[PDB]
């Protein structure tokens, strides 16, 4: 449909949103190929997928794997076209107590540093073609505080300016570069058959401001189907949100005058 | 796509307003072209088809906003998709180039205009407990200087309505989003030489596959969202860079 | 006393932030004139105050009576420094169905007109002098959504905008135009504010506004500067329900 | 003399807008303790303002150092009620093609991860005593793109999150968290320029005039201010002036 014919690649794309993404794109013509460290769960996927899907491992914190990674990518099938900086891992609500050194640093290599070097290589072979599309996954939390820890926040505040800039520079070769600030998605913590997705279900029917409807990890799939599609032609330096609402209300007063 | 759903587009006669409106016929809903454009209105209206009806609104009197809904609510069964589109242009002025005549007249069609839409789209959505309300802002909601001060204040003042409308339309499963692009409103030269995205033009179809977008269970969760369509103009201010390497 | 010798124009300058802001200016060193329409209470203040302060009958909706309101403080003082837009009309919380046409064009008409023609004839003004400083009257709606009527909250962020783009218009002469959006215009605040221990009065706005027309903010301009604790910048639905 | 008796912390305050903020608290009663890593500097800093004003070197990439100042702070004066994270590192527009991971994280590292620590460890003594005041350095490309590189974009953006944050969750505390978000390039030809760039002609922005908007951001004139990115940008980060001087 919308990408036949255009080449992915999908940092993290073994695991929840990133799983997603790579599903609709290989729907939709793609040919992608699965990045991530999962191994058993990327290569069991791409093999799953088939012919248009290959599968490379990548840690993001190391540049040789990266530059390794696209210019494989570009090797197999001609060209990059979208590049999804999907890759990273949470942190919930905490304290700035709880903030450890260690994990900081680490936290700021997989998300920000593993952003920075997915993103400076695939802008390294997209100037050349003069086309393309970078995607980058930030959160929520960067236009409301609360959802998020720290860290993960200020990871994520740095991977919107980053995408900012880059809509600035790489726009002048005509390739794109967004955000998608989604919300907490039910892929990332343990699944235990029908209980726990009911029961968590309920709970985003409770937070959400938007009712009536549950956020899947399909749905920022097509999210970034739409801002990896020729129909957002124009787009670029947009942090799009898939929060319903909820980024831009505080409903302490509303709540505090009913009782 | 978007089949069996209803579609009404104030402006629905003339450019982004039109060009959404061929799109939604091109494939699913029913669609009500609204304006005041008659000629251009009906001539659309009837050239698209079955699905494609039209009626005349001006959208400054709450009374014709409430009969073009309720017309359309009676003729489909409901109301699905509410593009407040129709409004009046002006490019960068000064604040001594605001005249208060027309300033309250600009005022009423832009922003009454989408606060008419607003009121009687969820009259009649609410209780679907269904639906989409899509305005039309403009990019200068994120930079200054490609609209006059009238018209800034009230693409402003558009997009604090969709924001407040989505919270409370929350409660009902209805989203609230605007669409701020640039200029389609030579030409395309002067286009060019501004647009941070280089390559591409913007076009009015551009702004109606991003309604399309919007509006589409694709979007099922998306809601406070000022989506602009502008190429990453909004997020830079090239003097820097254009001083000290020129 | 950071004022001294500058001539201010406090739109709702009567009552409650718009009082207290004339207070201060007073206070400080300025000549100011108290715009309102509450013609007792401003006359009593002007004359309470003392020399310095005046009063003008205003409705900012007209726009005769504003360029009347501008050239008499031209005329008395010699020229205009600080233009504080506050009047304005609130409305709290509510719904869409309980907007009115008329009552909605009654306050963009109080907001975001008066709020236009006063720009507009301080400008024509202030140009001339090559200097300035306009101040904007918004709210903390203007960053979250749930604390103000929709009228109210889309008058404030067209507020917004014009300020904005007027800033960049009246850059070229060395003016600044900004804004200030508070939260409180009580226990119930204890409860619903962000930051615990203290509370929003209207001489916090009124220093905030201070500061923003002083020329300690001499590179100060096409701000919006919440007061708001921390309320617009935080979701606690999430953090409440997790946490029984 | 609007900080009588309180007790202020500047990282990097030897040079520049910390060196401005702390002659200026030293102006308004405060006790100051310089905090940097050019030792010659502040020492001859705060021996040249005299009684209220310390000096104690801290690599802010050094969590035992940061500790070490703030401990010192208490120990010296009792506890801390300000604390201005303003060591950093500046890097101008650049391409992301001249990014190197060493230097990357080595920028990250002074930029976020000190600011990380110092607030971290400013909490830790302000939170029992249920008052303080956190205030970083961020930059004005916090809401425009186009006047630093990508690593001190991404840095900054960073820095301001973690005061959203944590203002959300000092305020439970009575404690403020805000940035403050200069012009840090504009600090004959560089007035030609200035003339240029700038949006409000006219003025010039020196470091005493960010050191003043910090001296409000601190003081308590700003009593319920929290979570606030403060802009000193005279209106540059608000327009994108192509389109108008494209038509004339």
């Amino acid at each position: 449909r919308r990408l036949e014919g255009k080449v992915a690649i999908v940092t993290g794309g073994a695991s929840g949103i990133g799983a997603s993404t790579v599903r609709l794109f290989h729907d939709h013509g793609a040919k992608v190929v699965i990045a991530d460290i999962q191994d058993d769960l990327g290569q069991t996927l791409a093999d799953r997928l088939g012919r248009n899907i290959s599968y490379t491992h990548c840690d993001v914190t190391d540049e040789d794997q990266v530059r390794a990674l696209v210019d494989a990518a570009v090797a197999k099938h001609g060209g990059v076209d979208i590049m999804f900086s999907n890759a990273g891992i949470v942190e919930g609500p905490n304290s700035i107590f709880d903030v450890d050194k260690d994990e900081l640093e680490r936290l700021m290599g997989i998300n920000l540093v593993g952003a920075f070097l997915a993103a400076k290589h695939a802008a390294r072979v997209m100037v050349p073609a003069k086309k393309g599309c970078i995607i980058f996954t930030a959160s929520a939390c960067t236009e409301i505080a609360g959802i998020a820890g720290h860290s993960y926040t200020a990871s994520k505040y740095g991977i919107v300016g980053l995408m900012k800039s880059l809509a600035v520079e790489l726009g002048s070769h005509g390739i794109r570069a967004n955000c998608v600030s989604p919300f907490g998605v039910l892929t990332g913590i343990v699944p235990d058959d029908e209980a726990s997705k009911l029961m968590f279900e309920g709970i985003m029917s409770k937070v959400g401001n938007l009712k009536g409807k549950i956020l899947t990890a399909e749905d920022v799939a097509v999210t970034v189907l739409y801002l990896a599609s020729e129909e957002a032609s124009y787009v670029s330096g947009v942090n799009l949100l898939v929060d319903g609402g909820y980024t831009v209300v505080n409903p302490t007063f509303i709540n505090v005058i009913t009782a």
